[PDB]
């Protein structure tokens, strides 16, 4: 079971030629399905209708299904959910900012971390999503950001699940659209955020593809830390930090490093000034993620003067930080908000 979206441009020319047609009308298949946006086979003109059924019958467009979309009072973020062919469901979120329009793409089929605060994590994993139910994603996305008189200028791997628990799709999703006579999507234009699976950290170093990488801290004690995100005891911080100390050695590019703000837990003055030790000369930026909302939520967000502290103490010691309060939690589309109904 393929669809269109899983495969790349030669896999694509040499399963058109088993079944004896021409490899060029595979290039022409990626500008339909990628440039033009199309929603089916019959919308791909210049080819012939008997292989645009045997398509359809053979290698399904699209493996997802939009069943639901909603959006915020100013129109500028937009959530929609998806079912799989298996029944299951995801949650993509379309952003409209200024100057880019981004979306937030879904890895899994819920998650396996169960980090103490995130939505997603409360649903367990059911299963990891293929690369072409990741360009799905992208796709209806990027058709929707169209009717918006936008093109789709950014992706990251911010939804549902874990990305280096399903590293291999993850890394096929970004190579189908780069293809130049797909969506030639710049890999700068991906940010990839991990919970922290320190060996593929070390795997993106080398990776031929200049993605962005995100690590969610949330602590800098693992004490604290495995209070958080159950995955501390596996790959400590320690560790951790160190696999993104060699990431920057390698590629000398910056880690982002995201820090959920949550009252009484890891919030304090203290905290940011063990942060900035544990960060020292590391070529990085913190974005502080005031707590959302959450159904379950025994914690709660820390009052704006906490945040702001926490924000001028990193940046005192030399750290560049930023808060940033999550679009959509209106419409339960904010970082951690995704239940996928
Ligand atoms: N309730 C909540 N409020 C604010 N951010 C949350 C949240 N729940 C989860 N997040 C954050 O949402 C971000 C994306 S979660 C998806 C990517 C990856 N699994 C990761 O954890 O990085 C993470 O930084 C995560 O900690
Ligand atoms: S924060 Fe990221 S790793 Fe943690 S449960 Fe949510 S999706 Fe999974
Ligand atoms: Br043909």
């Amino acid at each position: 079971p393929m669809a269109l979206y899983d495969l790349t441009l030669a896999e694509l020319e040499e399963r058109l030629a088993a079944d004896g047609v021409p490899r060029y009308r595979a290039r022409q298949i990626f500008h339909w399905a990628y440039r033009q946006l199309a929603v089916d086979y019959d919308a791909m003109t210049v080819l012939p209708k008997t292989l645009r059924a045997d398509l359809a019958t053979r290698l399904p467009l699209t493996p997802l299904t939009p069943v639901r979309e909603v959006q915020t009072d100013d129109g500028e973020t937009i959530k929609t959910l998806f079912r799989t062919v298996d029944g299951q469901h995801i949650e993509t979120v379309l952003m409209f900012y200024p100057d880019r329009t981004t979306v937030c793409v879904s890895c899994q089929v819920g998650c396996a971390v169960g980090c103490s605060f995130c939505a997603t994590g409360m649903m367990g994993l059911t299963r990891n999503l293929t690369a072409g139910e990741m360009v799905a994603q992208v796709v209806a996305a990027a058709r929707r950001a169209r009717e918006a008189g936008r093109t789709l200028t950014n992706i990251v791997m911010m939804g549902m699940g874990e990305p280096f628990q399903n590293y291999e799709a993850t890394m096929r999703m970004v190579r189908i659209l780069h293809e130049e006579e797909g969506m030639n999507f710049g890999a700068r234009r991906i940010t990839v955020s991990t919970s922290g699976l320190v060996p593929f950290i070390d795997r993106l170093a080398r990776e031929p593809f200049q993605v962005k990488l995100a690590v969610s801290l949330h602590a800098p004690n693992d004490d604290l830390r495995s209070s958080l995100v159950p995955l501390n005891r596996r790959y400590p911080i320690g560790e951790l930090i160190a696999a993104c100390r060699r990431y920057v050695g390698e590629t000398g590019r910056r880690v982002t490093f995201e820090y959920v703000l949550i009252d009484g837990v890891n919030d304090s003055d203290a905290n940011a000034e063990e942060l900035a030790r544990l960060l020292r000369g590391l070529l990085c930026h913190v974005n502080l993620i005031p707590l959302n909302p959450t159904p379950a939520a025994p914690f709660g967000r820390p009052s704006v003067e906490r945040i702001n502290r926490f924000e001028q103490i990193l940046r005192a010691r030399g750290i560049p930080a930023t808060v940033r309060y999550s679009r959509g939690v209106d419409i339960s589309a904010a970082c951690g908000q995704l239940r996928a109904e």
